[PDB]
């Protein structure tokens, strides 16, 4: 039995104190790296161990010893992404008939169904972007968040949120991320039922109402009407769960909508934003990928297919990826007495929480240059060792939206690299702003336009 490391407490609060910040994420980052592979981690009446080790965190992926864990975080979440698949137990009878039923909809084969509209935002990205004037420049996230939010609704109910009309996010935007900020913020508040956050309270209230409106009134709408647009709200309403014969019910319907919506606003927009950083402060290799864009997209219009060859623009977001994974932590629960890394005794229920830009940081894995951006890691994906890269969670319960996420990515990086030069006119310093995601906040370029026609 091995002792753990445990960073400084606080009075009764234990280390709960070192995680109220705006930045929780980054500080446990630097707690690791004090640290070591594994630390342990006290909150009143609760204990985590926080592994960083791609040695320990292999055997923390054995679905056989430990499934995923709801951490306060997503239940917190919960209160609106309710049994949704991303804040449902494993063993939950909704997860299970949700996960059959939606596979399908999130296959390789069903990008090809979605490509024309993630192709239909990226355009309008692109054209912004073409009619901006000599003196001023790009937002980066918030473009691209615009983009990755507009495309899931697309995507997901045929609904435009036409975010590169506005000048204040769509109403339910605004509520789903004020309420992605409560639900983070309640995590740090000594005294919960204190008068001070009555306010937060009520306001949390009507964002959840401004989302379920729009949303359980888009399932009504679509219900009343039988129209077959052939998206996601679709696929839910027709589909029926093979082991039990039974499809969502519409509360179900509502949660699943939620959670891809909170996903489409917070996750690949994150991905896209630090993939141009690295590009820009690469430009060696920000050249090397617009070489790629060049020959490859050579339709106005790119095609699923042309997007399956940008081999190089994949490289470079596994990368980006590597190094700031956007959904950079997982929870996970041991489903029995059991021994980790022949060393940490574990009781039935102990959570183990995967730092996963510290498992891509593991130099034993990675060898010593880990810190650096280096697309051509991945010229060989038989070289990168089973459990080493885990940007999309584990096993059965791994992003569902993985495919959706890379071929939107790809899309848009390629075109984005097709259309213009770039340049880091403020030489931007890296600034990672933490919601239920990482992104680099402030993030601004300039781009000059190669003026090629679409
Ligand atoms: C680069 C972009 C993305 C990244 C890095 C990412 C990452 C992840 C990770 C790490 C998990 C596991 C969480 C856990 O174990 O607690 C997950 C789950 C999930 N993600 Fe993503 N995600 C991305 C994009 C998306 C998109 C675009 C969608 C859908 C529109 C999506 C929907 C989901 C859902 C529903 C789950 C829960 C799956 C299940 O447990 O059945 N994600 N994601
Ligand atoms: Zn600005
Ligand atoms: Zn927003
Ligand atoms: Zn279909
Ligand atoms: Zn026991
Ligand atoms: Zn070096």
């Amino acid at each position: 039995i091995k002792e753990m490391p445990q960073p400084k407490t606080f009075g009764e609060l234990k280390n709960l104190p070192l995680l109220n910040t705006d930045k929780p994420v980054q500080a446990l980052m630097k707690i690791a790296d004090e640290l070591g592979e594994i630390f342990k981690f006290e909150a009143p009446g609760r204990v985590t161990r926080y592994l960083s080790s791609q040695r320990l965190i292999k055997e923390a992926c054995d679905e056989s010893r430990f499934d995923k864990n709801l951490s306060q975080a997503l239940k917190f979440v919960r209160d609106f992404a309710g049994d949704g698949l991303f804040t449902s137990w494993t063993h939950e009878k909704n997860w299970k008939k949700a996960h059959n039923i939606l596979l399908p909809s999130f296959s390789q084969q069903a990008m090809k169904g979605y490509h024309a509209m993630m192709v239909d935002i990226a355009v309008q990205l692109v054209q912004k972007w073409e009619r901006l004037n000599a003196d001023e420049h790009i937002e980066v996230p918030e473009d691209m968040t615009r983009l990755t939010l507009d495309t899931i609704g697309l995507c997901g109910f045929n609904y435009r949120f036409n975010s590169f009309y506005r000048d204040q996010p769509h109403p339910f935007i605004t509520s789903m991320v004020r309420a992605l900020d409560e639900a983070m913020n309640k995590l740090q508040r000594a005294n919960p039922d204190d008068p001070a956050y009555d306010e937060n309270k009520r306001q949390f209230q009507e964002d959840i109402k401004v989302m379920n409106d729009l949303v359980d009134k888009i399932i009504a709408d679509r219900k009343a009407s039988g129209e077959q647009s052939d998206d996601l709200l679709t696929h839910m309403l027709n589909g029926k769960d093979p082991e039990t014969g039974e499809p969502l019910d519409d509360e179900n319907i509502r949660y699943q909508i939620i959670t891809f919506l909170i996903a489409g606003h917070e996750t690949t927009s994150g991905l896209l934003s630090f993939a141009l950083y690295f590009l820009v402060k690469n430009p060696h290799v920000l050249q090397k990928a617009a070489e790629e864009a060049a020959r490859v997209l050579v339709d106005p219009v790119p095609s699923y297919k042309q997007v399956k060859q940008l081999k190089y623009v994949g490289m470079v977001l596994n990368e980006a990826l590597r190094l700031w994974p956007t959904a950079p932590a997982f929870s996970l629960y041991a489903k029995e007495d059991t021994v980790l890394g022949g060393e940490y005794p574990l009781e039935k229920g102990d959570e183990l929480m995967v730092l996963i830009p510290q498992l891509h940081r593991d130099k034993t894995i990675w060898g010593d240059d880990v810190e650096e951006f280096r697309p051509e890691r991945f010229e060989n994906p038989s070289a990168i060792p089973q459990h080493a890269f885990k940007p999309f969670g584990n096993g059965q319960r791994a992003c569902i939206g993985q495919q959706f996420a890379l071929h939107e990515a790809t899309l848009v990086l390629g075109m984005m690299l097709k259309h213009f030069d770039f340049e880091d006119h403020t030489n931007y310093e890296l600034d990672i702003k933490e919601t239920l995601t990482l992104k680099p906040e402030g993030f601004v370029v300039k781009a000059k336009s190669k003026k090629i026609p679409l």
